[PDB]
């Protein structure tokens, strides 16, 4: 019974592999030719392609390095493991696929490096602007004892670092920092206030933490003044605090949209009075490190990925990068099927995936088989191929330019031999007058010295 092998008239190993993850290719080379190469291993060694000369690669999924998540015990003495696995290799048929998972359990506080991003608009009283700051102070005195960081930005016409992560971690007095800020009260550059954040104040030069999650809190009075595009924040959480009289048409709030990180409907956040700021941060300080969503970085570009996460209780969600609501301790999982396209080049490649504010990461290698082991051994210029004219490769010929067939004897390109038959006029005759060769169900005249032979049949003979 044909399957997609054979049906598709393979002409190599490779091709036989490239056509699918289960098709097997035989190399007896004592085979007979009417025997198909490219089948699958529990039917074409029943036909006797002797067992052995049959290359049947198998994609594999072994594990590399594999931590245990780290129990409460949290003395950071070579860190603590809150990934499992972080580093395993993949070996792949050409464009396969094998399940493997991971699971994810926070054994930490969590460390964030927090921006405060707050406006100087002139469209503030003095007590408006008071709240902002007491906000802040507020935000930061219940956060001392924890992995937080925190640096303050001004802005309004101009962007002014009012104190950055080192400072506070040296200091760790949100009124001795915020003391000195002195009201701007011009205009609202939002966009060069977030592009200035995003180059100038996340600096590993200023304290800030490379892998720790790094998040934006805008606050702000009014539309922007400026125009632009925030691409440098890109990889920054961003939560947007729109406040006041400016905000009350629904359309003035979708201008917050752009600067605000995605859903808007979860970053993006509209207050009427200046009260709720102090209720404001106790609802979404919880949402913060809540939840841990997978950062794929490094990847290649030929790799198919699907999805499917274990989260609170056993709940199956497919095709989810994210499990929310968590809390210290808590593990979760995630079911991942990685798949190619063709038979890519380098063969070696290293790519991570990390949740986001993580030191630990799953770094997996991967490597492609592709080339049957029966390529060495490759004898060019074969003689078992009409010699020298076809390259024997692992019991088959492919042939070189011009020549054709199962050795390079059939030159002439003259389509498939569907029926050999073709050769002979009648059942009984003999093929092709018996002066040529029935090559690819058509026939070759034979040639002497004496006379030159022609016709379909090799019938006519003229001679000198
Ligand atoms: C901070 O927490 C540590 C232990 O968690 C405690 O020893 C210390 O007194 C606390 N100090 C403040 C200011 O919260
Ligand atoms: C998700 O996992 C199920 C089994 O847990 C599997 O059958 C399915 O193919 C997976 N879906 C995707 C899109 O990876
Ligand atoms: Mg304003």
């Amino acid at each position: 019974g044909p399957n997609i092998c054979t049906t598709r008239g393979v002409s190599s190993c490779q091709q036989c592999l490239a056509v699918s993850p289960m098709c097997a290719w035989c190399s007896d080379e004592a085979l007979p030719p009417g025997s198909p190469r490219c089948d699958l291993k529990e039917n074409l060694l029943k036909d006797n392609c002797a067992p052995e000369s049959i290359e049947f690669p198998v994609s594999e999924a072994r594990v590399l390095e594999d931590r245990p998540l780290s129990d409460k015990g949290s003395g950071d003495s070579s860190q603590v493991t809150q990934v499992s696995p972080q580093r395993i290799a993949l070996r792949l048929r050409p464009d396969d696929s094998k399940n493997f998972s991971i699971q994810v359990r926070q054994v930490e506080d969590g460390n964030v490096d927090l921006v405060f991003l707050f406006d100087g608009s002139m469209s503030l009283q003095p007590d408006e602007f008071q709240k902002i700051l007491d906000f802040m102070k507020d935000v930061m005195k219940k956060l001392s004892n924890t992995s937080y960081q925190f640096a303050a930005v001004q802005f309004s016409t101009s962007y002014k670092t009012e104190f950055d992560f080192s400072d506070y971690v040296k200091w760790k007095d949100p009124d001795a920092l915020l003391k000195h800020v002195k009201h701007m009260l011009l205009l609202t550059n939002t966009f060069g206030a977030i592009n200035y954040v995003a180059t100038e104040v996340f600096r590993e030069e200023l304290g800030a933490r490379p892998d720790a999650t790094k998040v934006l809190i805008i606050i702000t009075d009014g539309e922007a003044t400026d125009s632009g595009n925030i691409d440098a924040a890109k990889d920054i959480i961003r939560y947007i605090i729109g406040i006041g009289k400016h905000f009350q048409t629904k359309e003035s709030q979708e201008t917050l949209h752009k600067f605000a990180s995605k859903p808007a409907s979860e970053f993006v956040k509209i207050l009427d009075t200046f009260e709720k700021l102090k209720d404001l941060f106790t609802e979404l300080q919880k949402k913060i490190r809540s939840k841990v969503e997978l950062e794929v970085r490094d990847l290649p570009e030929e790799l198919s990925l699907s999805f499917n996460a274990t989260c609170l209780n056993n709940e199956v969600i497919p095709g989810l990068k994210s499990c929310m609501g968590l809390k210290i301790g808590d593990t979760v999982s995630f079911s991942i099927e990685a798949k190619v396209r063709g038979c890519p080049q380098e063969k070696e490649k290293s790519f991570t995936i990390k949740p986001v504010g993580f030191k630990d990461s799953l770094i997996v290698q991967v490597t492609f088989d592709c080339d049957c082991a029966c390529q060495a051994q490759a004898e060019p210029n074969s003689h078992r191929c009409n010699n020298g004219n076809g390259t024997f490769e692992c019991g088959v010929c492919r042939c070189g330019p011009g020549w054709l067939g199962s050795q390079c004897e059939c030159s002439e390109e003259d389509y498939r031999p569907s029926q050999q038959d073709e050769c002979s006029p009648r059942e009984g005759q003999p093929v092709c007058s018996q002066r040529g060769e029935c090559l690819c169900g058509q026939c070759v005249c034979h040639s002497s010295d004496f006379g030159k032979i022609t016709g379909k049949y090799c019938e006519t003979r003229e001679l000198y």
